[PDB]
């Protein structure tokens, strides 16, 4: 057991700050006078043209596919120095690794090649984005006997269509609204979409994935897919996830990413397990940022007093708990992002470490974002400080990438209760 | 002991409920097209004119002084149907209360039948503010050997002349930088601000407070009262507590509250005591919106599975404690009020209970509001719901009004150290 | 609203105070030289016989009945001065309380006068028992589909037969394994025991209570009622509330309680709830003792330093933090105290009172005495300091008088999803 | 970056497991019996002796020094498969190792030779004790203008002269009170007893560390070294942690450890940091031991209902929430020690990493116990389960090895408050 940085990823967190603060550092002054969600988010572009320019986009896919990503490691290192200063177009980046990681994961070279050929080239403005979210919500989307996914699919000769709304997911409309350049769509077959689920079939038998393009929207009549609404959020101002609706919209079988059944359905459950790792990257990301201007204020500033305030027990135990929160934190993110990588553990063993992970980072990110405020005092609650940003987009992590309370402990409970369970696997072997 | 409420209690509950209900519901429409935070401000003044015509201003001020304020718990009542709503115009409300405490405290006829005059006339939009708070903080301000409010007063003549600068205190500028219609300035007492306070004289001994009209504004020179700034808020984004700076600013010796010293000290220590009991009525308004939003969406929806989402135990589990906070955070608030309002009972014993009741109230409305936001999901993080809104809004209550950390925890802890202390006293007697 | 004590109130904790002063704090001398729980219960007979003396258990019993109960408030008072001495005998008053309800609740005088006799007449050491608890557990006995309780009861000509088997009852077996002078045993009704308990029907119309006195158990044969064994406690290691299997055990059909069913069920769940809502006063009782000490050391010990504990910042923190919870708590007892007395609110709105009282009392006892013992430090772990005695006594509130993960937080959910839920009813009214 | 274990890293869980199990576990037996925490104590002599034969002791002495110890991760492994079964004699073992820290890390080769040989010998049951703790406290030790530690020591002739009280050290009056086979005895340097210490001079700087043995003990007085009684303690209850008074006890100048001064606190530092980083994986152990007896319950147990009470959303919850605190308090122990062992690193980079440690993993085991006691509900509440025992063991991690609250939380703020701090050196390095 090692704890020691190779060059390469020393050079990773490097690149990653000079291009925070180089590039990222920029965002603000061209978003920040936009007026709506989208608006904010298409003046991120050049941000994002200067992220592929800089090999970010390519370094979301790994190098046997033509990619840059060195590891997972790696990759946690460059989101939390990223994060740490801005999640304008930092959030565009990990939404598009996350859109292209059912195609990443199949074992499908055609597909492989064909689609993620855009995402490794280092040119353009590429998007990816995985469409699973619902208005009705997902973390049910699996219940036996239950409405299911409201995205259907069924196939009508040599081609699927589909029929339904997504709601939230990133990147999702393009940076125009005539798509992302890749979304992989997630559907729940059905034959007669307004017939309800057949609830003597387990759900995850009948999951399809089907990859769209700008392409397949531009081959469907326009009405075929719409984008109803753009959701303003609490924080992450600049990022883009529309309410979609699809109405009769044709895919070529050939977009099929595997057959559809419990192989399309791991290829999801894989995909969100990977990102529900590196999600706490993100959320160390902005604590970090949060309980670094706390100290740095503690540390020069009196308050009118005598002595600088880190010299006050109640303020110093605030950005202790800070410390802590972070340190465990990327503890256990390199945990489990090494324990995903490791070929002779099981599933089970790696989405419980996964699960354990987001859980963990997302809730205590929040507190230690909250403790740094408190001990910061009134003047944190203005923003001429980061504390106002930086509290509206910690919230977003325990809630999204599959939200702590219904979608990841009831994942992590599901495997603990099987007769097979080995809590300690993953540190001590089967 | 009893906690049936009268049919004045009830009719302060219906009267403050139809208020936000028909006029404060309003103010949104007005105040979201504004583009800062002063303009906010102005555009709220609309909804103040319709709360001192509601007798929402005159209720701020007790009876024997022409005032109709029933009591504290009527008060408290109050306060939480309000912030349950709209904590803007509310938020106006109990500023100017704060700001008029040291007058209706002060033991001068004279000065309260001038001073408290347009405030019980049921007539215009008549500001009040205790300017307190200062740049470089407050909460070491008493200590002795440290360097003291900046904001100092020196007596030349039949005038005081106040040099130094405030930041935070509500409505301290009026509607137009002009000045409030009634600001009770803090300042500490020295014929020369060059010179460091003496550190072998007690702070407490040199505190003085100064009526300041906009008439004592009108009457001075230029640039005598200058408006430096407006902070940008992250919650209640309508109020006014700007940086001002005083600068050979002369007043007359008439205004003056009382004799500088002790005395002085005394009256603003009691106004933001009562205060630190009020605010706990604040944030339980803020937090119940949440609780409530949140209750009624997990029992009316099913995110898109078979019940209710209420009928999952973790889900459960998160709204009873928020409710379990809120109906705590409310009895100690009433307990607190009331230990306020008995006058057998000796100050330290009602401070020491206004102190815990501000610490718990805010800290608690903040994990209530977080809670509510978890149990719903990723809909709570949207701006269709009320919840943005709430999470900036509760953030506020435990880092203002004297925060927790520097401010109420420090003087809770004076009084539990003092050699004749009893902690029961409020409750079982001395 | 009102919080002053009345001089019946103050007379009543006077009283308690000095009985747990000159009798309670020589039980210790006495059960410590014992060797299992059985010894160490039966050496506090004598001080039980005190509390009979005392009145203290004809003070369990409502004067309509020929007790001398004041109020649910007087009684809330005692058990806290109690119980911050000394659980032990306190812990067997409030037990006989608990095994009288049933019969103090039900709706026929002639069962009352008979059963509650030997309670109110001021002699002897007369223990009643609530026999619910069984071996595999209760949490679910209502669960319909469930096995439901495991100890049954026929009808079998003018009487009844009991098959089965409870653990933890407190004072059940009484001082000697003969039985408690009273014992209300619950039951499932089931004419043939070696059937399962019929899916079909609500588990809630087969509950019975039937009345058991020494009386009952001498006119049975040696072998229908047997004592397996008693627990071994972590804290309230003078109590007993053994293992106790009925084989073909006879009770007379007088001795039923009232028609089996909703009649049956309900009284066992309004006792409950009153217990529900009293506990909060035996957790205040243990929890204000660590308190007391910790704050008294803080005041007196410099730890090696220059000066008392309680001027370093963390430890007043964990004091301040102590005194919120006791004082929340007490507030949160006397409301729902004052709720369950009050005739004009539903059942439903006091039931979710009496609920939440016990989940918030229970838990944050714990962590009272937790932090206690961290601000003390290492001397708050020896036998000398009171703690290690509160640590083992406090564990035993969240977990006993139904556990509030099981059941109190389920009986809290069941009302909370109801479509008539009033949340703020008990406050503001229906 | 690396979490997988060598072949001997897994062999030593294999070893301690099986140590533990087939030696550890009929220990109970034998001290339930006893009516003191002296008896108990005694009671468990035979089962360390069992522990050195397993070369257990040895293991607590780096092989430079002639021990057997392959690293601190190795002890940590080893540390909470022990403390997952039983406390009793482990507690002794770790606490032999603290006792032993200062010598091993002094500078003096004679002194290390002479002093450490009977700990790595196989044989016996050799006893250390690091004796800090005081009746007053010592939360306020190095406190300028305070009255420091009332154990002194004071230089006559060729001799050192101890005069004071110690209370809670591990093992400090040995078996019989007749002496730990080697104990470091903590003094402020004092010519004069009856004088305050001196409030302009830096109490660091006065502080001297004398080495005890039994044969020290035997040449003395016997009113010169007593032990004045023996803490009845809520958990733990079969440890000896003696109060001691030194009365003009004579110690010869060849005991002393190095120079008082800076040195000898420096060295008794960094023994209580190395251990504050090691302390984690013993609260591991009594936590996990919570967690896992509530898992099997909780997945084999349906109280009275149709499933088992693992499939109740609140109960899952319980249960995720230890095993979170439990797989976040491993990796930071992990981490602790991987980095007092890194030379590339600076002290105060290794001591705040230490502190850290101690402070969550102890804070974080009691929430655990609590939770998987909430979980498995009231049978957790008798003596039939293991919990009514690890809750008393488990409160005494966060009070003990330096408490959070007056110690560890103050060591590592005075660490964040210099102007070079630099939070994240033992991850990123240093600038
Ligand atoms: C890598 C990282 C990056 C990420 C980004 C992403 C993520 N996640 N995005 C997205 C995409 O891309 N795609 C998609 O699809 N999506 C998305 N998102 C969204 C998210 O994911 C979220 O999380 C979802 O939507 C889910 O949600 P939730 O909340 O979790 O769920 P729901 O269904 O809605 O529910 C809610 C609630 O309810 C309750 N429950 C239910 N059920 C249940 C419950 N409990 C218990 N049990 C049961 N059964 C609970 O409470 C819950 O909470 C996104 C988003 C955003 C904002 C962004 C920015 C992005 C994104
Ligand atoms: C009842 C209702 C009413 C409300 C309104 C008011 C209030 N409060 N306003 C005002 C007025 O009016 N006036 C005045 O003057 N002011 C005001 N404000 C402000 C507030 O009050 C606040 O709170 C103040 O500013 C204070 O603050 P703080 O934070 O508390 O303090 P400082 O000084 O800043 O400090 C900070 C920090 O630091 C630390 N420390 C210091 N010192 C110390 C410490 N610790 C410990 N120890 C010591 N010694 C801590 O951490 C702290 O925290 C206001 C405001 C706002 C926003 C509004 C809206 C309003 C108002
Ligand atoms: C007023 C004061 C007085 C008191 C005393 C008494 C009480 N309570 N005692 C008694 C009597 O008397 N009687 C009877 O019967 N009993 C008794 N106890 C006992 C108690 O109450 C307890 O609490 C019972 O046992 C119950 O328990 P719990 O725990 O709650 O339940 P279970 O069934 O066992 O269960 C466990 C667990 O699991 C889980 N779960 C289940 N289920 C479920 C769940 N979760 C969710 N959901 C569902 N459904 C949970 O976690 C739970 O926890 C007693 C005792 C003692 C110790 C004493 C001293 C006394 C007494
Ligand atoms: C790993 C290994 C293990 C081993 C074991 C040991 C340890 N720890 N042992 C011992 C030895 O060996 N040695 C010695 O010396 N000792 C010992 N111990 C004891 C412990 O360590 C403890 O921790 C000590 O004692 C310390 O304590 P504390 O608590 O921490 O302190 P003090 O002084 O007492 O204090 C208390 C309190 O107070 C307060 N403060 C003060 N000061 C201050 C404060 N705060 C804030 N600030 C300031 N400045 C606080 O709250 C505190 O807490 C031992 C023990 C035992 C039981 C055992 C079993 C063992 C041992």
């Amino acid at each position: 057991v090692d704890f020691k940085l190779s060059p390469s990823q020393l050079e990773a967190r490097r690149h990653a700050q000079a291009f925070a603060n180089t590039v990222l550092t920029k965002a603000s002054a061209e978003y920040s006078t936009q007026k709506d969600q989208l608006s904010r988010f298409q003046a991120t572009r050049p941000f994002y043209r200067e992220a592929v320019r800089h090999g970010l986009i390519k370094a979301q896919v790994p190098i046997p596919l033509g990619g840059t990503m060195e590891s997972l490691v790696h990759e946690s290192i460059i989101l939390e120095e990223l994060f740490a200063v801005e999640p304008a177009t930092s959030i565009t980046i990990v939404a598009t690794a996350l859109g292209l990681m059912p195609v990443i994961l199949c074992d499908s070279p055609s597909l492989q090649e064909k689609f993620l050929k855009p995402f490794i080239s280092g040119e353009g403005e590429p998007l990816a984005s995985l469409m699973h979210s619902e208005p009705n919500g997902t973390a049910n989307w699996l219940q036996k006997g239950g409405p299911g996914l409201q995205t259907t699919a069924r196939k009508v000769g040599n081609e699927w269509v589909i029929s339904g709304e997504k709601l939230w997911p990133s990147n999702s409309g393009g940076w125009d609204y005539k798509g992302a350049d890749l979304a992989c769509v997630v559907c729940r077959v059905s034959d007669d979409p307004s017939k309800p689920q057949d609830p003597n079939v387990d759900p995850a038998t009948q999951i399809a994935v089907l990859l769209v393009t700008r392409e397949t929207i531009a081959n469907n009549k326009k009405d075929a897919y719409q984008i109803l609404g753009e959701p303003e959020l609490a924080g992450h101002i600049t990022t883009s996830g529309p309410h979609t609706r699809f109405t009769e919209f044709h895919v070529p079988h050939e977009n099929l990413l595997c057959t559809p059944g419990l192989k399309a359905q791991g290829l999801v459950e894989t995909a969100f397990a990977m990102s529900a790792a590196l999600v706490g990257a993100m959320a160390i990301g902005t604590a970090r940022a949060a309980f670094e201007e706390a100290l740095v204020f503690a540390k020069s500033d009196t308050r009118g007093g005598s002595k600088h305030i880190i010299e006050h027990q109640s303020v110093a135990d605030k950005l202790i708990d800070c410390k802590i929160r972070l340190e465990t934190s990327r503890l256990l993110v390199w945990k489990a992002v090494t324990t995903l990588e490791d070929e002779a553990l099981e599933w089970k063993v790696k989405l419980e470490m996964a699960m354990q992970t987001k859980i963990y980072t997302t809730d205590v990110a929040v507190e230690c974002v909250i403790d740094a405020m408190k001990a910061v005092g009134m003047k944190s609650y203005a923003k001429d400080m980061s504390f106002p940003r930086l509290l509206n987009e910690v919230m977003c992590y325990p809630l999204f990438d599959g939200g702590n309370i219904g979608l990841r402990r009831r994942q992590m409970q599901r495997v603990m209760a099987l007769e097979d369970y080995e809590p300690w696997a993953a540190t001590y072997g089967s």
